[PDB]
């Protein structure tokens, strides 16, 4: 698979700052080398230079709106560039607010994309339903066409144009959804598989339904926004908003192995890895290592094994 | 849902004493506040005052029979009171021997109840098949009509009257059943899903079958006796008789979320939480926190989220 | 069930030496006593005396070929002896290279046997596809009839005769398969259930398919080669080649409980337990205890309980 790597060292979508170190620790773990170790054509576009916006007072309750808005506007441009280069954009991120730019830029080149959002959260709060004011919990609200008219004019997001319909996204792993968020899910008829559904059906059926749901009518590019807190904190502890009872390491790899097999992966986000939040050096490496494994699975690494098209017995 | 909370600080059904602190640590974790935080009508009936019975020599091998018998007789009265008040009895317990009084009192108001027993143990030893002499491993034998005639006249239990038939109970999570207990299961035809069945069918099918088994003929009140050792000790370590390979945090919440959805939960027991047995301050909080989560799920807290009947988008 | 215990304190199939202590720590944990505690007829044949072969230079890249070859030749003889005694051979092993002798000796008495290989690895590298040179990752290549002609004349294995066809073996738990190994799987059409298949179908369906696959045409003796690294290192950490995302404790017991129920278990290998690799005294006991539990399940210990054919209520 051909990849376009984009480091997005950004954290202003939430309170803890160590998330901007995500691109660095993932590269350090040898993500490029390992990807290349597979039949992968890897091109690193480097880390986007997110300049500081010193003047960025809250918009009502919403924090760092201009900084978050600018980072996504800049990222949207980069992602559209890599997509125009015929490569799968791989955004090594900071916080999940960056999904606004990643999906936006991706949709500019492939308006028919479908989204799979692996997360413990729906991140669909609007600037008016949010209680935390953290934009990493509102990315989906800015992207949904059905919600346009419910999103106030927030400084820094005038460039945004809702690019996805409520029917073009599936959530997997939900276990901490706010009331307003749940109201939005039920009201717009958004397809989701919370941890309850995963327990009920098993990850196998969950994925069968997810892909059938998004690819049934017709094949379309797939955007996978993977928030590492979607997995249980026993696997990815170094993250800002962890929630117990998450998806297992195995389910995480299953999700990605299945998405890979579709041959339709078009965009990928590996978000919320925050080394600074690891209670120990080992929790940090455990989080980074799991984040790498998930990424590799998205690009072909299978647990049953892989082999080149040659005669190994000769 | 409307709840009637009853603290049962009792431990004489087994050897370790810290179990009588269960009501205290659960209240401390803010169980009342959290329940009220939901659309819950909560009334605390307080902690029952289990007076000491200084003279209580063993009945053969059975220990503290008068103390255990009295605690259940007193609890049976309280539970019947809260049930008569039109509320779901929530017994914050000490050891599982208290199930004798909780189910007995519940059955006085609702004789048609069905029981779901989540536990690593069947707790169905009779005073004659028990080898430990601990009454927390014999509660079910005193309640089963089919076993009346096999239970000797034990001091303190003359007030008991078997109130449930072998067909009105389902076990979930079994993994440490004594030989005599297993003989009773097979002989009376008791429905159970040991860890083997959960592994085979998945918790989803297990619950489908459980509810169909108990509610098929007709809807009836449900009594859920949840022993925290039913869950794996990785989740609830501070308990007296832990057994590895237990139900997961997720399966525990799935069990309860499904029971809640029936709208038939009538009685609930959260038992065997023993803070004094936590190897660390964290194992204690981990056990208490999991015990609280399970309780909240029984009363409506769903992992996919919850929302009031208002227009959140306005 | 009637058992013939054979200790195989061998480690030259891989680099770390503590694996030869496997028989000792398993016996110490009281494996004999516990087996006898069940309706088991247990006969200990003791630990085979694997004499040192001082002169054993590598064969190309392959290490300790004469030592490994001799240990398996000696073990093959013992296993055939216990099988001739009408007992299920239970090989308490060192490294997995010993599977060559165990399956070879077993097949001498029961040529129609079927093999279930529980492992994170396929251990099917040939002396020419191996990159590590460790023979514990090549046992299956020496046993497969279809691969005879692809295995060079390695010092110490002239006694070997491929005894199993590619169709008589099923793998369960795979998650670290080398490229050449994967090529062999696909080329010979070997049946396997990697962790991906377990996630997809659930261990219940995996076992249904496994047994149907091997016993469909006709009932035949079953050889279970259980590598403890097949289970997740959270359960069996003290092992030489651990791989995350393994089978759970529950799945491990499910696998074995199901095999037991067939009444066809004929040979068993409990391999790769290396006490010397436990980061703590507790990781060692955790590994040994899990290894014992798996063994007991193979011989009748069920999680739902067991009872003798008597009237426990009397
Ligand atoms: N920050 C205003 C409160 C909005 C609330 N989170 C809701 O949508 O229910
Ligand atoms: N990214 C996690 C979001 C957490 C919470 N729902 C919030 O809106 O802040
Ligand atoms: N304490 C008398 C022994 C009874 C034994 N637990 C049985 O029922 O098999
Ligand atoms: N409450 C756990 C019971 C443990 C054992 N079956 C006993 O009878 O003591
Ligand atoms: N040691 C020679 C390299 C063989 C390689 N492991 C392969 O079979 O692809
Ligand atoms: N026994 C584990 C084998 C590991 C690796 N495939 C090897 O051939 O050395
Ligand atoms: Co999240
Ligand atoms: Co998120
Ligand atoms: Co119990
Ligand atoms: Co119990
Ligand atoms: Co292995
Ligand atoms: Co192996």
């Amino acid at each position: 698979r051909t990849i376009g790597i984009i480091g997005a060292p950004f954290s202003k979508g939430q309170p803890r700052g160590g998330v901007e170190e995500g691109p660095t620790v993932l590269r350090k773990a040898g993500l490029l080398e390992k990807l290349k170790e597979q039949e992968c054509d890897v091109k690193d576009y480097g880390d986007l230079p997110f300049a500081d916006i010193p003047n960025d007072s809250p918009f009502q309750i919403v924090k760092n709106p201009r900084s978050v808005g600018k980072a996504s506007e800049q990222l949207a441009g980069k992602v559209a560039e890599v997509k125009k280069n015929g490569r799968i954009s791989l955004v090594l991120g900071g916080d999940h607010s960056l999904a606004i730019g990643s999906i936006s830029g991706h949709a500019r080149v492939h308006p028919d994309l479908g989204v799979i959002w692996v997360d413990a959260h729906t991140d669909i709060n609007t600037p008016l339903t949010t209680t935390s004011g953290n934009l990493h919990g509102q990315p989906v609200s800015f992207l949904l066409k059905e919600l346009k008219g419910k999103i106030p004019d927030v400084p820094g997001f005038s460039w945004v144009t809702p690019c996805i319909s409520a029917k073009d996204i599936v959530y997997i792993g939900l276990r901490d959804v706010d009331p307003g968020e749940h109201y939005i899910l039920k009201t717009l008829g958004i397809k989701y598989f919370s941890m309850t559904e995963v327990d009920r059906l098993g990850i196998g059926k969950v994925m069968e339904e997810t892909l059938s749901y998004l690819l049934g009518r017709k094949k379309r590019p797939i955007h996978l926004s993977f928030d590492v807190d979607g997995l249980d904190p026993s696997f990815t502890p170094a993250t800002g908003t962890p929630v117990v009872g998450g998806l297992t390491y195995r389910e995480g790899l299953y999700i990605t192995e299945e998405i890979y097999k579709t041959g339709l992966l078009s965009g990928l986000d590996i978000m919320e890895v925050n080394p600074s939040l690891g209670k120990t050096p080992e929790e940090v490496t455990r989080t980074v290592n799991t984040a790498v494994a998930i990424t590799l699975a998205c690009f072909g690494l299978a647990r049953e094994g892989n082999h080149k098209p040659i005669d190994y017995l000769n």
